[PDB]
């Protein structure tokens, strides 16, 4: 079985922690998770069954019974504990987004190169069922030439607040716009843009509102998107060529329903877990199959979302937040 | 009752004609029809039960007895049919969109208020029921603060002359893209955008293909649209705020059905006339009825689409393809 370590202890944790003791146990097993104090790892050990707990993600890094780590810290606190988890040989899932700019998922990337390590980043999206009979719509040229496409995704998160505070690098893109910028470049076959256009506004909590996204493809083909943690969107997000359109239905960055051409597909989720904290939390035993697969090809990191494009997602939501001055002390 | 005059009798100005034929008798009259020779007016005069056929617009405009001219011409045709009717002292409701650029709106606008007479471009989107609905809504601010709005018209129109060729002024913005623009203005109270940005490729026909436009609206706020003449698109128009979102459902040019923060309402066209050569045809009725009741109220131009949005309209619409090099005799 692939030995999972899982670092950190909030939410997201709990819902792939849960997730992944739903798989064949002779295919995955928890083994181990840390939380910054002692207390918060035993407790969550206790609820979910592992049977190893830490106060430290150090102890975590360095046990040899751990194969990979799962790394479902908040955004700011991804990179420090992928870098000591790769320092130490263990094989890395990196929660959404990888890091908190361009330079960060560079040196990650980098790290786990010059290593040998497998390194992905937890793009749990392109694993679905539905996500992956898009591709396949697009590479048998079911939409004929291809025009462009449009994404959003847009609540009213204003009450949660890991979305909306500074500190822990919340906002629409971070959040919600990772989602809209990796569908288009899924579609558009991770091709660097010629050139991006963006409008938005700022939030009063210290980061971005509502930003809408222009991306020039090359081929003379373009995508864009809007993204919001005020105003509720579609949350649909489409793609269309000189014979049609295909589209992924709300919940688009989960999503179990596909329309091309009009007709309609449907892609149920696995059972359980039920009640997870995000929406169709299940899903997330995609993306955990996946590293396994991977892993057991001896692979160092998954065609379906490689590290140089994990490095273009990143530079291009960079590049988004600075056109309307939205600056990190990372940068 | 209000006297029509009926100018070309191609597609468009049979589905206007067969509308006013459905209205009352005591309250709108067809009495004369011009074409660019006598046959073909004849023919049409007799196929819609009117009264009298010329073979010249100039003859029309002459006419006593007409009080308002209906300007059904292709688009490069309006503004010489318009510019004769007002000269005559005839109201005139010109089809959209009004003019192929900026200078021949202005040219129309200036003489019709130089004279004192009722112009209108015949946007008939802004007179459904579902339109003037979410206009309420948003007066009522039940979407709270306004965050963005997006709207998208893209059909394969490939087949269709009149839509693909350079002759006529076609392709994806003048016969689409204008019904975006519409829309976009609307939600933003008829506001001039501060800044446009452009993405888009042309069509081998000499006219543009697909065309996307990022456009930043005043109190930061924005909307963005995709049109195309070759690519199928949602056909949804949409604006979002801070409380939740508003939708026209599919067809968007011709809404029936109005979302708001998942409430549906649908509101239904006139029973009459079917069969129309263009979808939803029959409710081009709520546009006539509209001018009708501007003249009886002796008003010079409609509120609902003033001539100084309209002379808008076109400057964003010539902006737009001006940004993507596509340029026309007339500029
Ligand atoms: O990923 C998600 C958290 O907002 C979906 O809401
Ligand atoms: O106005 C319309 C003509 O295309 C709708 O298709």
């Amino acid at each position: 079985a692939l030995r999972w370590g899982i670092v950190s202890v909030g939410l997201i944790s709990s819902d792939f922690t849960a997730v992944l003791q739903t798989l064949p146990r002779s295919e995955h097993q928890v083994v181990a998770v840390a939380a910054r104090d002692l207390s918060r790892a035993k407790e969550f050990a206790q609820k979910h069954d592992i049977p190893k707990a830490y106060g430290s993600y150090e102890e975590l890094a360095k046990d040899p019974n751990v194969e990979v780590a799962y790394v479902g810290t908040q955004h700011p606190q991804h990179k420090a504990a992928v870098m000591l988890c790769l320092a130490a040989g263990k094989a890395v899932l990196c929660e959404k987004p990888m890091g908190v700019n361009a330079a960060e998922v560079r040196e990650m990337v980098t790290e786990a190169r010059s290593r040998g390590l497998f390194l992905m980043e937890a793009i749990w999206t392109r694993f679905f069922p539905a996500s992956e009979a898009l591709r396949s719509v697009l590479a048998q040229g079911t939409l004929g030439d291809l025009r462009v496409a449009r994404a959003e995704f847009g609540k009213n998160l204003t009450h949660v607040p890991r979305a909306v505070d500074w500190a822990q690098a919340g906002g629409a893109l971070l959040d919600l716009g990772i989602y809209c910028v990796q569908f288009i470049s899924m579609v558009f076959g991770g091709q660097k843009p010629e050139k991006i256009s963006v409008m938005g506004r700022r939030h009063e909590t210290g980061v971005d509102d509502t930003v809408t996204v222009l991306l020039q493809y090359p081929g003379e083909v373009h995508g864009s998107f809007t993204c919001s943690i005020t105003a509720q969107l579609s949350n649909t997000a489409s793609v269309s060529g000189t014979k049609g359109m295909a589209q992924l239905l709300n919940p688009c960055w989960c999503p179990t329903e596909l329309v091309v051409k009009g007709e309609h597909k449907e892609f149920l989720l696995p059972p359980v877990p039920k009640n997870c904290n995000f929406d169709n939390g299940a899903g997330m035993s995609y993306e955990a199959k996946h590293v396994r697969e991977c892993l057991r090809k001896g692979l160092k990191e998954s065609p379906v979302i490689p590290l140089v494009e994990s490095e273009l997602l990143a530079d291009i939501l960079e590049e988004v937040r600075r056109a309307i001055g939205v600056t990190f002390p990372q940068d």
